[PDB]
């Protein structure tokens, strides 16, 4: 997150860290807890995939530095990458993770509701600048959506589809960045947070007139419901 501030304990209880344990353990992506056994993330977060075991999913956490062996984590039972996801294109950037064991809901660990907006927040432990590093304390930033027309105007080299939503400022300075991928874009509807986007990509981070591009969750609701039951 570029241009954001430190989150507080319990503030974003659906935010998870998707980490890989090889020799060292590292955070690769965010995700959003959407049910007791279900995490929603970006398909591109699995572009290294075939490496067997080695995924640990952390929920109810604020600070990556306070992860020890004592820190509980979830394990992956199943990954469902959208059928139309292609590594070479940037389309359909969405995946579900079935956890091996259900997580309980608490004030620290609970799901974002699923189903045009200024009051939107992007969160994660990604870079706070393009030549950046993974952040310790979960960052938050308030960013308005832009129309698809406006976003497409900014990205002549790419196809911005009806299944994408964009968020950014004309003069940049606030954006998601590398390592935020797969985490939430939430917006306030009628006193309640809804998952509007999944952090996907952009031309760098926080550049003027280069907004963040998100997977538009509303356009995948049939696929999310079908795959989860
Ligand atoms: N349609 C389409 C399409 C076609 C080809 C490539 C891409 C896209 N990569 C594959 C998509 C996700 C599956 C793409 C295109 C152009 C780009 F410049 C990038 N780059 C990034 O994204 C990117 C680079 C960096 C960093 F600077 F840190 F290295 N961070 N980031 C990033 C990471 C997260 C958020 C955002 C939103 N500021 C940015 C990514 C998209």
């Amino acid at each position: 997150i570029v241009g954001g501030t430190e989150s507080s304990w319990g503030e974003w209880p659906w935010q998870v860290s998707l980490q890989v344990k090889l020799t060292a353990q590292r955070h690769l992506c965010g995700g959003s807890l959407i049910g007791h056994q279900w995490v929603l993330t970006a398909a591109h977060c699995f572009d290294g995939l075939p490496l067997q075991d080695v995924w640990r999913i952390y929920s109810g956490i604020l600070e990556l530095s306070d992860i020890t062996k004592d820190t509980p984590f979830s394990q992956i039972k199943e990954i469902i990458i959208h059928q139309n996801y292609k590594v070479s294109e940037g389309n359909h950037d969405i995946a579900l993770i079935k956890l091996q064991a259900p997580l309980e809901y608490t004030e620290f660990q609970k799901p974002i509701s699923l189903p045009i907006y200024t009051n939107c927040w992007v969160t994660g432990w990604g870079f706070s600048k393009e030549k950046g590093e993974i952040q310790n304390i979960l960052q938050k930033v308030n960013i308005p959506l832009v129309t698809n027309e406006e976003c497409q105007k900014r990205y002549q080299d790419y196809k911005i589809t009806q299944r994408m939503v964009c968020a950014g400022y004309k003069e940049g300075g606030k954006d998601a960045c590398k390592g935020d991928s797969g985490g939430p874009l939430v917006c306030k509807h009628n006193g309640m947070w809804r998952l509007v986007g999944i952090t996907s990509w952009g031309e760098g981070c926080a550049r003027r007139e280069q907004p963040g591009v998100y997977t538009k969750v509303a356009e995948y609701m049939d696929w999310i419901l079908e795959k989860t039951q």
